[PDB]
């Protein structure tokens, strides 16, 4: 069919982003324009992967040689939330909510082996309910992650984790954790945590905080790609400064999402089961739409 422009959604990783109506069924979508016939497959099986916390993939359109995604649409991402919420931060009780939802997300989507590969605050949508929902989960395996979007913008490495800076070709559903680690530092701290602004800033910032990586905290790093021996040894810092004021729960359940091996940091499904969750609760964010 077709749907208006209604108000440019945002400028994507891989093209511009619509807020639209479509004109029979009357339903208010996010389109999704992106810049090849693997893609189309790969993309096409996202539209069964279907869960509460996991923004939908109505319909996949091929046509003219361009690709539109067509997505349900929710009114805010959590950047612009947390953005919002800077002077009081989110209270404790809704970052718990939200990385509660996050990781049930994450489980779902792991168990059917689909990574995200770019989780950013940017595409954790929230809604008036108290939701959260992961958005672009899958795109990454089908149209890879460039450097640069279709504007010339910066993809953040902000959330990038140390195998994949390391250059290990081979990597599995612990990245998405510890994008997530990342994002639940920042809405505690209300602070990116390693704000990285090229890949060796962001590596270096990483070993700054967490020590620089040696083979008896992972097995096999010295050996990975993009490993230099030249890399500078910093000591490695207490999670008690890192993410003040976060209970010795949260710490423990953060420690383990950024555990620098990638099989030892911890699955979504076990950390649904840490005692970081024992009294979550779904409170209702105060949204100004």
């Amino acid at each position: 069919e077709n749907f208006q422009k209604v108000e440019k959604i945002g400028e994507g990783t891989y093209g511009v982003v619509y807020k639209a109506r479509n004109k029979l069924t009357g339903e208010v979508v996010a389109l999704k324009k992106i810049r090849p016939s693997t893609a189309i497959r790969e993309i096409s099986l996202l539209k069964e992967l279907n869960h509460p916390n996991i923004v939908k993939l109505l319909d996949v359109i091929h046509t003219e040689n361009k690709l539109y995604l067509v997505f349900e649409f929710l009114h805010q991402d959590l950047k612009k939330f947390m953005d919002a919420s800077a002077l009081t931060g989110i209270p404790l009780p809704l970052i718990k909510s939200y990385l509660f939802q996050l990781l049930q997300g994450l489980a779902f989507c792991h168990s059917h082996r689909v990574l995200h590969r770019d989780l950013k605050p940017q595409n954790l949508l929230i809604n008036t309910e108290g939701a959260i929902k992961l958005a672009d989960f899958g795109l990454a395996r089908a149209f890879g992650v460039p450097v640069r979007t279709y504007t010339h913008e910066v993809v953040t490495l902000w959330y990038r984790a140390p195998e994949i800076l390391l250059g290990c070709k081979y990597y599995s559903t612990a990245v998405d954790i510890w994008s997530l680690g990342c994002i639940f530092a920042e809405m505690v701290t209300r602070r990116a945590l390693f704000p990285g602004d090229s890949e060796i800033d962001q590596l270096f910032r990483i070993f700054r905080t967490l020590g620089t990586p040696d083979e008896v905290v992972w097995p096999g790093v010295t050996s990975m790609p993009d490993y230099k021996p030249s890399f500078p040894k910093w000591a490695r810092q207490d999670f008690s400064k890192v993410v003040p004021p976060l209970d010795e729960d949260g710490r423990s359940l953060l420690s383990q999402m950024l555990h620098y091996d990638p099989n030892k940091r911890i699955s979504a499904k076990a950390a649904l089961a840490h005692p970081f969750f024992q009294d979550v609760t779904k409170p209702v964010p105060h949204l100004r739409l």
